[PDB]
């Protein structure tokens, strides 16, 4: 298996003014991602509001990404839902698409209470797309707080198509144990963009995140600086990352990140309820503060 | 408006050995509930595993309850889902049925961050079933930890069909503030069965819960004792309730509660993933310990 | 053993304008408590800011209460501190006083990680005052979240002078299991004043709390109403309790409760850092809102 | 001001078999720390069990470190206690010693509820040792979860001897905002040893921690490798760090870390209650697993 490298964007699902999926904007985001140096996409995940879409919408969205990317990006589709019936309907559909892997986030209502229980849930899902890899997505936001090192070690026995897990957590001690589980066999992309050089320094080889939708060249420059050992340059580039994150924290991560796509000529619309929309004034503020953060390049 | 009185069961969704909905067992549970002195049902809620079912299954389940109850019970249908599209499809369907009210539990992934935001989400839902009442279901398990007194006061302005909220929380200080919000206008059924006499004592008039599926006569006897001021009798009856709850805590609330339906000749099957099934040995243990708890009556 | 009955106040430690202990005001509070129908006191606890005082101050405070009460109240002294050396110095001193029992709250920094560990810590403390009873104080605020039923069952074996535990938690399911542990052997006073009728209804015989410092006659009237089965009267009296609690939540429980002592001609001063003082305007507001809550009696 | 550099050990307080302070072992630890390449010490902190010692013991301990270090290490004394009276008695004593700075951890029982409140508490403490620097110690274990960037910005106005804060938290996004607060003015040593290269990569210049008591040469080699950009070497050295941490998690951080001092001929004894002692078998296991982790050097 080849572990992912570089930046994996978790794209938005653009909604038009009637809160319907805007498929033409999905086409424009894919071209943008390819031009800005992203290597893969994780679709219908948290940033993608996949759980805000119906099964029918999710199936059309995953097909739209596969057509829009024209084989130039690795594609991972998140198929998780609270109902195993919906999840299995999405996962079976995903096994028919030209994609790299499926994935499921920890269920957030009845939360798996042990590693063994979580392994059984993931094994049922991964078996419905046995031709594709399978990533567990460890979320924090899910409330599923189980030992991920043990998850990889136990799931290795039970899930034949296991790829590894996406680590959306700041716990670098657990992350480094995951990197080493089963002699380093599994692929463990890191998922906290504002911690990126910290994860690089302890062994991350790829990162999945939402800011890569609009700041990928800037983060690729952090990766290159870190690699060259230019730690001064990593530091000054993270100053612009911290100003970006501040906009997300003030205005909402999905909402502000959607508006930030205007910096690349993309109209991603508002989020869906229960996420709230920004006002017309707030949208102008988001774009002005993202410009002031100074991470944009006038090129690809 | 007439506030609910007495016990409102949150019924299970029985699954057969292929994990499909068992509609004939729904018929048998409804007859049982009516015979055991339940006054209403809250369907497709947490105990009902509504979020484990697809939209199509949920619509068939709600119709099956309305046919099976033959107008003898008040029916509240929980229509909440993580996708507002699914929620609105269920809520519109529910507005066509002969039921009392719809309801939605706090979304557990992106959690409403203020009372105002939660009021906007509930107002969008309640407007899709404007002919029926609407209860918010306050869950704890949802992770949506906002001031429910303020929710009622703010939602009163914004939701014309607001009935009140179901209070699945042990916070009796917040519960009593809810009972009094807007001069006592709203209906606030209590939702923690093992605290029942405590909520009675501070003003509860009805309770919604899962143990009422199989212990309703016993809890109706607590209500009658409390009413008569026989606090000794309340105490000795709660000793049997505590032995019941211990079985739920040891073996899982949905799983053990489903097996307990065998005490009334009902085969409710296993839960769905991510909830795990009990072994054949554990199912025999659940039934023996529920018998030993001594809350069953050999009559209706 | 005779279980405590009625209201046990947790008195404040009055501080003068130099933040020194005001011993003469302790005398005035004791006379007040006896006149207002309190039956016991729990001194140097949370409301008492015992952990804000030095070992030397704490020893003088406990002696001042014993002199001021003139044998008319049962006295429990909280001797807990983060240092076992301080705790044991206080506990040994307390064994020499004419008091009913000592007590310790769960340590809040390194928190006992199992019931067994907590039993060993309490056994070491209770052995330093072997002539007096010993109550564990279960606090929530402590962060020590262990099964208190199991604590009583395990400590029964290990602590010869064990009296029971004071239950400052809203978990009525755990509270009722404590009431029944070892065939109902232990004394378990309830500790959430705004839940009082709820705990009465499930078996509480006494309650320890801070509002009893200034609202004892009103809560004694709730106890009498509940006993007579006058649930309407319990309800209308709890309306005044909820208006009292609102003042505590808005202005701080220790700070506002200290100012409320002005309603009984007592100058309890400000709290100590890290608790902040109220402004002169806020102190006038606290007293006006406590008057408006309408729980005061113009008599004893 | 010169920011700290390199490793700052948080030493243990050795206890003999009567649970008294072993002052002669303090002498031996200081010589060891100086020989193993530590640059400073943070005494009477969490690893030091300072809160388990009385005020009188704490004063003798701080004096013993100052005599034992013979001016070869920078010394920071943690003076925090739950009672401001104890804290101020310790802080005034510390102002008389030849040390670099005092420090206080967030109080864990009544927790400061705003940045402003925490600034007022720290300002009162730092003013009692106005000749020494002052570090706030941000702990997580304290439960004091306030914005530390805002703490530095607000405290800059109010505390004339403010040095900065010790950051015992894995939140690298907050840590990098602290590094930059007030144009990078404050000294912010990092406090999570198992995350060290991650904090290096985002700008840490020093680290305070307990593993530096017995693994300082190994972590100094990580610092040197990271500096040279040898990320392969950082990775393989962190494999030995993860095996060390596993021993702490299995057997208790203070208890196992005390036993690990046997690897340097130091008898640090057991912790004090409420921390539990290891059995004779467990102590042999701790030393065997710390040897197997392979981070020890047969030299200084």
């Amino acid at each position: 298996m080849k572990k992912l490298t570089g930046l994996i964007a978790a794209p938005h699902t653009p909604f038009d003014s009637s809160s319907n999926v805007n498929f033409e904007e999905i086409d424009k985001i894919a071209k943008h991602l390819i031009n800005d140096g992203v290597k893969g996409i994780y679709v219908c995940g948290t940033t993608g509001e996949g759980i805000h879409c119906s099964v029918e919408e999710r199936k059309a969205i995953a097909e739209r990404w596969v057509s829009a990317c024209n084989h130039k990006l690795d594609i991972i589709v998140h198929t998780g839902a609270l109902s195993i019936v919906d999840t299995l309907e999405l996962t079976r559909h995903a096994d028919t698409l030209d994609i790299l892997a499926t994935s499921a986030i920890g269920p957030c209502f009845f939360k798996p209470g042990s590693v063994s229980d979580l392994v059984e849930y993931c094994a049922t899902i991964a078996a419905a797309a046995p031709s594709k890899g399978f990533y567990y997505y460890h979320s924090g936001m899910s409330g599923v707080n189980l030992n991920m090192e043990e998850f990889l070690i136990q799931a290795d026995k039970r899930i034949p198509n296991l790829s590894g897990l996406k680590f959306n957590s700041g716990d670098l001690y657990e992350y480094q144990r995951c990197l080493r589980a089963c002699d380093g066999k599994f692929d463990v992309p890191f998922g906290v963009d504002e911690f990126l050089p910290g994860a690089l320094a302890v062994g991350a080889k790829s990162a999945v995140g939402s800011t890569y939708n609009y700041a990928a060249p800037h983060f690729n420059s952090i990766i290159e600086a870190f690699n060259k050992g230019d730690h001064d340059a990593v530091f000054n580039k993270m100053t612009n990352v911290i100003e970006l994150i501040r906009v997300l924290v003030e205005f909402g991560g999905v909402a502000a990140g959607k508006i930030a796509m205007e910096l690349h000529d993309i109209n991603a619309g508002d989020p869906r309820l229960p996420l709230m929309p920004l006002s017309a004034e707030q949208k102008l503020t988001v774009v002005e503060k993202m410009r002031a953060a100074n991470f944009l390049k006038h090129h690809h």
